[PDB]
């Protein structure tokens, strides 16, 4: 259920800004406060004109788009919308650039907190290029917080290069242990699966081609932080206080976090609450895990 | 049928540039009022002072060659040209670089409409680099229009390194079939096949050689364009005013438009003309496909 | 043994550094004064203000570090550390950069006499490309030097991306052959073995998945240099005065050079200390190798 | 037989200097006056001391030495041999720098007519690396001239990484037929075989590793230069006035030209006479080929 304060700042963006809006929908993750957000495919400026509000004017939102009229489109709107959230300056710069190459686009390393994207962004042929440069923007405890489709198979690449199958913008799917992998090599802590949603699949001459595989939308968190230190196991409490989840904090499929609730927790999780931004909303102490996408969407 | 306006430039080029041109002919696609040109392969003019005169005033031609002689002859030429044409200005640059490296040639992303190219372009060993290149450059909605050599079979590495076969300037043909793959991997939209003529051995060693193999020349155009939104099927109605093609206007050979009819298309062409300069020429209402260049040379 | 004057470098760090200290323990090499240092890794601070002590006001020590807050931490102790050793400025400096890149940190070529890391350093994916920086920072005659996990067999990439084995830190081992093919193509004279340790794995899972591989903590001295013209075998005399090991000179596994005893050594050991550092220490004159690090820490 | 004005050049170098040489002998082309060359490996300086006298004022020498040292020993002598010379300035830069970096070390690109090594150079890991930036800074028409080692057989990896076959600088050494395989992809015309002798191995081990396979050292002629018409077989004369090789000029292992004498030849090697600087050197008209080292060694 869509969060007041999210449903809000939706309808107080332009309606022309809303009007032109291709998507998915908004995926956007938890405590948004005074946070710098990379939106990789800003398009014409919604999503980033949201953001604007979630994140106030002490947060930046930088959007970057490969379409220059799209860019332009967007920053026609941003005194409307600047005006409109009683802002005394900009919080919101949009780039005309290729999210393969944020360095180009003049994003400085360790600048951004959060990243998120727009559906279309998963219909790049390279995603671990996308995922090296969202690692190298993104601060210390920051998330890569996304939506994209995986497969249940390794699919050959001669069904990867299939006119079919990049038709119904399944091209560039990962098969989905594939993830795992890229964050290990990359940098990233182990991706966290929030969602799934098994995909199913109206085409014939497709439900010939990829035979038994299936096709999942899933959610992931992918945070960036370093050792400095041994970690334990340790136990934490949510002190209740996230704009739309004070009552509980559904961090992942493994883990929501009611109020006041005491839960123990595993070392990388432990490392992951307190390297981030969250750590300001749980008191951590010292001292059935589901990872498959299908498997998840398989129980709702 | 060479359309008059191109027979005229043509015969308006200084003799002596004229007469230094290595080439199989003006490879050229339609509408080239205002637009940013960019020629690969310059050599000593001849190209870059016709499209001087299709494009005007308004309009800009750059020419790239790799050999620096080249590229002093055909400034030597600038003035003469500009002085005939009655421009008030040059609007045609010459560079010395390589065009594999168009980036350290200067050449700006997203700063020409169209990318046409001399036949010599076609001996790179490296065409997938060439398209990158291209794909930078171009504006959206822009085309690479260009002949190549195509292969009716995937010819082993020992056959395409054969020094018979670099011997007839088949080195660097790609398998047809390939064509698509490096558009669908660098951004361009599907290849749009315009014509096909296969090309006849008459080297007995490379009868030996090649085999069954069989050759093609043959002519795509490659539009760059992003995915703002829904497209549906739409039609399109050509309004007939494109210089030299009032009467009709062959797209490519699946499409020819004849003047005021009623064409239904497909969303990808009518994202294409959507987004392209042939806008302007077009009425277009929201409402046997060959791409083999062997058939298609075949049933001539 | 740790030599006293490291002994006491270590005591001179401010508590508060030392106290915020992850690794395996000091992998440092000897001769130090004077020399320009690069510490892969610095971390909060410790090893360099150990090192900014070994090397002297002459000297210079860089720490390089992937964490901002690291970096941060550490120099806030900079003038601390200058004012307790009594030196006119400070001879370290801390970046924030990625060891993998250390153009983009700033550091230039042939700048840095040695390089040394923490052992988190043995946790990259890229091997590789860390010893390509090392060699393009490093010096003439300078050496990387450095302890890090080698595996007994050439593991498959189906168990090196194995969460098991990287959840032990055993995540990016090299088979152990590999280190001298690296050096080899990158410019480097063959490794140098120091020292090695097997580990022990405690795991109960990880002992079914790697099989009959074994796993050792070894020591290397790579070296860079070039050669400027034929080299003889030579003999070397250790004139016994490198602070800490005056006695002897325990080089590598196949050569301690114990003080005024002429030890005949091949081309390259002769090449290696003729360009090094180590030339101010021996007099040279023109006149059963373990390279293996399982066998060396089996005996 | 070494030409008398190499001989004295030799001479003529500071003794010191001519001291500290390691290599294999001076590997040196013909008509050096006036030009650019490049000295890949310079060393304490030697070689770039003889060049200098041999292209005289008009000419540069640049050397490129990976070991500071070197290139501040060879740097000592610089006005030394200006004197001696009686240079009005000095026409010889030394550059510490790595020869696979030639872009780094501040060489612009179609800056040298000629690029020659020192032996040492044959002991790269990357020899198609040194063969770009060769081509890279050769000017229209100019050649890169070298000796190294080459095998009869393609090693496998495994003995190519051994540390025997490293042990007598046979490392790195490609398989003949590569050469020509790595000119044709980065753009040199093929090879000019000129000279080949036979390598003997006098280590017992060696001889077990390497089985039948043999190794020549032998000295090749790249050209570079581009294809701005169509060329004819051609007649050429030697009018027998390069420096040294006044009666004639034995270009490579096909062609000795002998002054005066008329000579039909092939397309190519008319293109590299026509397009280099030996072209001066012969009047040219429109009017049992060795490339196999180990057959060229074999024969004498």
């Amino acid at each position: 259920p869509v969060p007041k304060h999210i449903r809000e700042a939706l309808q107080n963006v332009h309606e022309e800004v809303a009007l032109r809006y291709y998507g998915c929908g908004l995926v956007i993750p938890e405590h948004l406060e005074n946070c710098w957000i990379l939106d990789l495919g800003s398009g014409s400026g919604r999503d980033c004109y949201v953001l604007s509000q979630l994140v106030g004017e002490k947060g930046h939102v930088t959007g970057i788009d490969m379409t220059k009229g799209q860019v332009e489109v967007a920053e026609k709107y941003l005194d409307y919308h600047m005006e409109k959230y009683g802002f005394q300056a900009s919080n919101v710069t949009f780039i005309h650039g290729y999210i393969e190459k944020l360095g180009e686009a003049g994003i400085k390393n360790e600048s951004h907190d959060i990243v998120v994207s727009n559906c279309v962004i998963n219909l790049v042929p390279d995603k671990q290029q996308v995922l090296q440069e969202a690692y190298r923007v993104l601060k210390h405890g920051g998330e890569l917080y996304f939506s994209d489709v995986y497969t249940s198979l390794e699919l050959p690449e001669e069904i990867r290069t299939h006119k079919v199958l990049w038709g119904e913008c399944l091209g560039g799917a990962l098969y989905w242990k594939e993830l795992a992998v890229l964050a290990q090599k990359i940098g990233f802590c182990p991706p966290r699966l929030v969602t799934a949603n098994l995909i199913t699949i109206q085409n014939k001459e497709l439900e010939r081609v990829i035979g038994d595989c299936r096709f999942v939308s899933a959610t992931f968190r992918l945070f960036k932080h370093s050792k400095t230190g041994p970690t334990k196991r340790c136990q934490v409490i949510y002190n209740g206080g996230i704009t739309g989840h004070e009552k509980e904090l559904m961090f992942d499929a493994n883990f929501t976090f009611k109020e006041g609730e005491i839960v123990e927790v595993d070392e990388e999780t432990a490392a992951i609450l307190k390297n981030s931004r969250f750590a300001q909303d749980f008191l951590i102490r010292p001292i059935d895990i589901i990872t498959d996408p299908f498997k998840l969407a398989e129980e709702s």
